[PDB]
């Protein structure tokens, strides 16, 4: 048998989790008890919020179509009422206690029908589009112009603040995205935006936008600029201008920062709060990449080790971005290192991601290891996106395993500790406690081997002794979270515990 140590030091390297770290785009089960939901991803880039209308781009025939009115669960009259698939889904967050995070029109134009197709000559400006304008400089309308050629954005902001208060507020809408993916735009929306966004062009449409949004409620978190991915991460994937802009930046994020930074220094006001990417790993294994199918059994041992690109200075994937941009890796600490240098005090938030196996042990164990890395690593907020339509089994379970692990929306503590182990191949492991606890201690610890068990011998720093212990997991025979043996030996605040193969458990122990 295996044994493994595992140091947790209560007083050691305390740090406040981000609630807002458990949350999605797509709803999923509906009792992973999330904190945030966001509004956002390729349909939200051409939505007119008059009548709900969008476009799928590439996605579907470049339809415009009431895709969001049935994704919503709208009637065809809700449907017809200025802002409903906002307006519903800031309703949903109200009722599930979330942060709700609002997309922004910046691509330059939305649907104005619900008519399918657009075919390429009749990419805006064409009888198919409205042209989307900032700032109205008119009396608002709650009731906007529906005959009209425009779309103000100005005017829907005011609108969810009449309904719901400011940023501010209890209940107000507390974030609004730049639009989505600007560098993918002549990809996935050519009928709005078909030529490259230039890096000059997304820093001037974004200044615009934000000024006009922070007019309304200075107190809304902006978030941008929403790059898909690595390549725009890099250099805006290819952008026309970069060569003549990047000076000395090593990458596109800091030219983005800096220029907000000056943006918002020359307008008196932040025109930034939220540096926003997706992240959908390029990590490989048996030759499949991990979000692309769940795959054998190398494209699941890979998935359940790409999480440490996230935080592991020793870990190379295997993938074009760890072949040729290793320099950028690991990619959170060196996204924090970007944002607290080219713009001191701008959050950092992953708005799309998935480590794929949506429906495998090798999924549920990958995210488990991904939510205790991005609470522990200064991540002010992030958003799983479904990449399988229907359930997603082992996504579900991960969430629930930290946020609602006994059915009544017990959750991990509020404050990280640190959590140390001698293998990280094999294991990791995530501790927390709340409001500095010395009663109830919060342990979640897994096992990635798909063959071997290993005892888990835990060695407890705190400032009272651990007495006992409750245990709840999952792993590849039931994706529930079942009660587990509890934790009745814990003697000078040292316990053993058997973990099995890919198998995550939450332990809870207390004092008392
Ligand atoms: O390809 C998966 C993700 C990548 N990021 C995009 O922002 C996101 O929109 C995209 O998912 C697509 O989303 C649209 C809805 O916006 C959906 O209809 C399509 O099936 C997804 O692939
Ligand atoms: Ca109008
Ligand atoms: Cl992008």
């Amino acid at each position: 048998a295996k044994t493994i140590t595992i140091k947790v030091d209560t007083f050691k390297d305390r740090k406040p989790i981000s609630p807002y770290i458990y949350g999605t785009n797509q709803d999923l089960a509906g009792d992973e008890n999330m904190a945030a939901r966001r509004l956002g991803g390729n349909r939200m880039t051409g939505y007119n919020w008059e009548n709900n209308m969008s476009n799928a781009g590439s996605d579907w025939q470049q339809s415009s179509d009431n895709y969001l009115c049935s994704n919503g669960g709208l009637t065809q009259a809700e449907c017809e009422k200025p802002g409903a698939v906002t307006t519903s889904f800031h309703d949903q967050s109200l009722k599930l206690g979330t942060y709700s995070l609002v997309t922004l029109p910046m691509a330059g134009y939305v649907a104005k029908d619900g008519n399918g197709s657009v075919q390429e000559s009749e990419a805006a400006p064409s009888a198919r589009w409205n042209q989307v304008v900032n700032a109205k400089n008119a009396p608002f309308q709650l009731q906007p112009d529906l005959n009209d050629n425009y779309v103000y954005v100005d005017e829907f902001v005011h609108f969810l603040v009449n309904k719901y208060g400011t940023a501010s507020t209890k209940a107000g809408v507390k974030g609004y995205a730049l639009d989505n993916e600007p560098a993918l735009w002549s990809h996935t929306h050519p009928r709005i935006h078909g030529e490259k966004v230039g890096a000059k062009e997304l820093v001037d449409r974004s200044v615009s936008l934000s000024k006009a949004v922070k007019a309304i409620d200075a107190g809304a978190e902006v978030f941008g600029p929403v790059l898909y991915g690595f390549g725009a991460y890099k250099d805006l994937q290819t952008a026309p201008d970069w060569d003549s802009v990047k000076g000395n930046y090593s990458w596109f994020v800091d030219y983005y920062l800096d220029q907000m930074r000056l943006s918002s220094q020359v307008e008196g006001k932040r025109l930034l709060d939220v540096f926003d990417v997706h992240w959908y790993p390029e990590a490989m294994g048996g030759g499949i990449r991990i979000t692309n199918e769940v795959g054998n059994d190398e494209t699941k041992k890979a998935r359940m080790q790409a999480p440490r690109t996230l935080w592991d200075p020793t870990y190379k994937e295997d993938s074009w971005i760890a072949q040729w941009n290793s320099e950028f890796l690991p990619i959170l600490p060196r996204l924090k290192q970007s944002v607290d240098k080219y713009y001191p005090g701008t959050k950092l938030a992953m708005t799309e991601y998935s480590y794929g196996g949506e429906n495998d042990i090798s999924g549920g164990i990958a995210m488990t290891d991904v939510l205790g890395i991005l609470g522990k690593n200064d991540v002010y907020m992030a958003n799983y996106w479904k990449l399988k339509d229907g359930v997603n089994n082992y996504v579900s379970a991960a969430y629930k395993l930290y946020r609602n692990y006994d059915g009544k929306n017990s959750t991990f503590g509020d404050t990280s500790v640190s959590a140390q182990t001698s293998d990280i191949v094999n294991s990791s492991v995530h501790a927390s406690v709340t409001n500095a606890s010395d009663k109830e201690l919060h342990l979640v610890v897994m096992n990635k081997s798909m063959d071997s068990a290993f005892d888990a011998q835990f060695d407890l720093s705190g400032a009272k002794t651990y007495i006992s212990g409750k245990v709840w997991g999952f792993d590849k025979n039931s994706s529930q979270i079942k009660e587990a043996a509890p934790i009745t030996q814990i003697s000078g605040n040292r316990f053993t515990y058997t973990v099995p193969p890919l198998t995550a458990y939450h332990i809870v122990l207390t004092t008392g």
